């Protein structure tokens, strides 16, 4: 055609996968479009030149010597220009007094509105707090089914439970790790409220078709996103999405924080009651609900987040870059059945790096990818929901099997990923996994 | 020989340290504890201390024409500004923020300041006094015996964590629950007694002990506005604390603690503030589900740092309390207010006088409008007068004469660390001046 197609840069999952085929290409010129938004701060002065990826973005260094490779460095997670931007935005809001109750708060909300393109967003002390308060304004009752995948990190259970609802486990799609909408009718019972699928390790669940089964038993849907924002349409089919800003996040603040993001005006205004002691909006002292918690994001926070989501846009393009250079580098590994890979999807924003490989092989290959190469890898999460140690699960969830979830919990290793990681430690990731595998099937 | 005068910073002592620097001297050696909450006193107690002069820098002439009453700008000090970017500028680049080193060297500093055995520092005072009702063995529908004129906060904690508040009527001179009508509400279904020491000023926590260990019933204290009493948490099984920036000492975010002797008790409290996790074992959960309430290691961090104030700030509200009872003396002795008594058992966090019912209105009205003096009343509502369906199904045609009478009368005059004399002047003189209208 002679008509060059542009490439809006909006730094979301999808968009990122066009950028990841043009940034690898030798014109980069003026179909590359940045969306006019904060989380494109970083790219404005990278994208002024042509890019070559490994160099300009990666700084790479084939030559640099790894004796160690550690998960996830948190002192990594946080960049010297990071901490300059906090520095200076902390010299002018210390002395305001305001830390709690603030101004930054409504305009961090602002901006997460816009980016999210979701009318209402209330910022909260956390992303499990994002959670309990969503189904507390959504109507959740003592006693209220919740379905959910048992695979999550432990804070989507403990905000079900913490709010009184009761969370019914069913099995995840063995290769996205996500709910598996094809089992989830089976549960529905007449106490089923909810469902809360989980975009897990950043993937996106399979949003469409829950919605479609929770329109069809009238069913309300709230989303747990804490390790998916970026991910296109977020929130298309969702009635509340949480969001968390903990430090480890895709995009985080210097402390615990979160959202709740929503159309509905009505849900919106619960939110926030519950979100401040059950009291009328903006109107301390007046209870207008039973209760509420002290459960708002810090005015800080939100001055420290309004800096931070400077690098959003390009910090996920980093993990999109890495993501597919796991794929494409180990993808012998697979080929010859050894491991499985994480597909190089549009709808993933890369928090962890999953791949599956022999249940049999895993606590070995963990052990000589660190005793052999210093290379660190993890299991995120150790124990499932219904094999937790509690009283509640052995009085209630016995006789539970959930064939899938428990296979791939049994296969999962996650490979270091996040923005700061090198690809000369990606490297030695990569030929200790080849090494170590070989040795694996003899 | 010299008897040594002793500056612990708690509530006790700096009553003996005001009266001995008034110049009716308690001994003679000025002896600082070696304490973070006083290092920052080292700075200026000398020994022949001009309070006024060294401790306020008052300036009897200098020009006002409005007196806030509580400037959050002010509660922040340059010098607090300029210790927590130093802090920061260290912890920035760790990139721990949540987890982290400053929070068990945070709580250990807290743990000596109490002389409690553990502490465990939360996401703020509320979540403080929900966890600690949990951990202590709250159970949906258990019934928590407490006032109803604290902060919506009290209530919402028990409320959320499946608790039935059960208000009681206060005395209305302490505006602290009146023990003498705990026994009276005590049903099989109560298990909690949840005494407020509200403003600063200390509940009567050895009768209340008495009361409890009567009826075998637990005693959580929500000593949010208290930080600095002495003998604080003797007489109960957990005292909470809230460190907000407003408060007698706070960090910048929102943050509490835990506070307790018993171990057992302690690690219920851990495992609830973190998601039911054993504990110092991530992903393990050893009881149904917990929240996710820890207090932040960036936050720890600034309170390591604002802590440093706490006794000195403690003893500049206590000057300031004294200096309103004394210079509005003869508006008590002639009946047109109530004071607060001068008492060792207090920290002033907010300072309440209590003027005629039909007059209050006018009385706010025209400090302000006259005299830019702006006051407040903590709080606006009682518990058992909000408007929420819970109050219409359960506590409706409830009478609390004393608490309902207290309410109507307490009025709140500006009081705060970096609160200065000469503002002060222009609140007391206004007192006077719009009272002495009225008659
Ligand atoms: C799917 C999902 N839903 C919900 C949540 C809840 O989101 P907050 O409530 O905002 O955490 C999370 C959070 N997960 C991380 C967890 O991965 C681990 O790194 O531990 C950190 C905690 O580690 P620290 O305590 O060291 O920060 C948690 O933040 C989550 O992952
Ligand atoms: C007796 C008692 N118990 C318990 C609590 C609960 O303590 P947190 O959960 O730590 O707040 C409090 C807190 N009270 C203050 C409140 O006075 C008002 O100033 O509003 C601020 C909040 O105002 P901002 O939202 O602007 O910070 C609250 O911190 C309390 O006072």
């Amino acid at each position: 055609a002679g008509m060059q197609k542009q490439v809006k840069i909006s730094g979301k999952s999808k968009e990122n996968m066009s950028l990841l085929k043009h940034l690898k290409g030798d014109v980069q010129g003026k179909e590359l479009v940045i969306e006019d938004s904060i989380v494109n701060e970083r790219w404005k002065q990278v994208l002024k030149e042509k890019i070559d990826i490994e160099h300009d973005l990666f700084n790479y260094q084939k030559n640099r010597e790894i004796s160690k490779v550690p998960f996830l460095p948190v002192d990594r997670l946080i960049t010297n220009d990071e901490v300059e931007d906090i520095l200076n935005t902390l010299t002018e809001v210390l002395p305001t007094g305001k830390f709690t109750s603030g101004p930054y708060l409504e305009q961090f909300e602002k901006v997460l509105s816009t980016y999210l393109h979701k009318r209402y967003v209330i910022a909260t002390s956390s992303g499990t707090d994002a959670i309990m308060i969503g189904l507390l304004a959504l109507g959740l009752n003592p006693g209220d089914e919740v379905i959910m995948p048992a695979n999550s990190f432990s804070a989507t259970e403990n905000a079900v439970l913490a709010s009184g609802g009761v969370p019914i486990y069913v099995d995840i799609n063995p290769q996205t790790f996500c709910i598996d909408p094809d089992k989830i009718e089976e549960a529905i019972t007449p106490y089923t409220k909810f469902i809360l699928p989980v975009h897990l390790y950043g993937k996106h669940s399979d949003m469409q078709h829950i919605r479609q089964i929770a329109n069809r038993y009238k069913l309300k849907v709230i989303e747990d996103a804490c390790q998916g924002i970026g991910l296109t349409d977020l929130g298309k089919y969702a009635d509340i999405t949480t969001l968390s800003f903990n430090p480890y996040k895709n995009f985080g603040v210097c402390g615990k924080a979160g959202a709740i993001a929503t159309d509905n005006e009505e849900l919106a205004k619960k939110c926030i009651q519950f979100s401040y002691h059950g009291f009328e909006v903006n109107v301390k002292n007046k209870k207008v609900i039973n209760f509420g918690f002290n459960s708002k994001m810090d005015n800080l926070q939100a001055a420290i987040g309004l800096e931070r989501m400077k690098y959003l846009s390009l910090n996920n393009f980093k993990r999109l870059f890495l993501a597919d250079r796991y794929i494409t580098q180990l993808a012998e590994l697979q080929n010859k059945g050894y491991i499985e890979l994480p597909e190089l999807s549009e709808d993933h924003v890369w928090h962890l790096f999953p791949i599956k490989v022999r249940t049999e092989d895993r606590a070995d290959i963990m052990t000589k990818l660190n005793e052999d190469f210093g290379v660190q890898t993890d299991v995120y999460y150790p124990i499932l929901s219904h094999m937790q140690k509690t009283p509640l699960v052995q009085d209630k969830y016995a006789g539970l099997q959930l064939v899938h979830t428990e296979k791939a919990h049994s296969q999962v290793l996650h490979l270091p990923l996040y923005p700061s990681f090198t690809l000369e430690e990606q490297d030695r990731v990569m030929e200790g996994l080849f090494h170590v595998i070989k040795q694996e099937i003899g």
